């Protein structure tokens, strides 16, 4: 599925990511605008042999099992492939762990360098919240 900004936004509040860890909306819109431009069925392959998933873009490396991601964890219990749907629950319940594990959403390279700092409020400006 490919999200509209504001449907997105939407969802992801819906979804308990307004304000988690504190990091506003807008920066979880941006963060799936770059990782993902919306889209539940983005997937890329890393360097590392790792792949990223879904809209947020997150990666079998740590997170999910993809069955092909040599000496990797799975620390959301998850298939990388329920990264995809067009419901976005187990990307957010994914995403809520990653945020809380340390380095809160500079673990997303693309929110660091095109998002942080910016005026992410901007994402979901205009929008029926
Ligand atoms: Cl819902
Ligand atoms: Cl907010
Ligand atoms: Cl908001
Ligand atoms: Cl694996
Ligand atoms: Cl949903
Ligand atoms: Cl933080
Ligand atoms: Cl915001
Ligand atoms: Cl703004
Ligand atoms: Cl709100
Ligand atoms: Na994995
Ligand atoms: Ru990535
Ligand atoms: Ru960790
Ligand atoms: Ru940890
Ligand atoms: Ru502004
Ligand atoms: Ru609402
Ligand atoms: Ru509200």
């Amino acid at each position: 599925k490919v999200f509209g900004r504001c449907e997105l936004a939407a969802a992801m509040k819906r979804h308990g990511l307004d304000n988690y860890r504190g990091y506003s909306l807008g920066n979880w819109v941006c963060a799936a605008k770059f990782e993902s431009n919306f889209n539940t069925q983005a997937t890329n392959r890393n360097t590392d042999g790792s792949t990223d998933y879904g809209i947020l873009q997150i990666n079998s490396r740590w997170w999910c099992n993809d069955g092909r991601t040599p000496g990797s964890r799975n620390l959301c219990n998850i298939p990388c492939s329920a990264l995809l749907s067009s419901d976005i629950t187990a990307s957010v319940n994914c995403a809520k762990k990653i945020v809380s594990d340390g380095n809160g959403m500079n673990a997303w390279v693309a929110w660091r360098n095109r998002c942080k700092g910016t005026d992410v409020q901007a994402w979901i400006r205009g929008c029926r919240l």
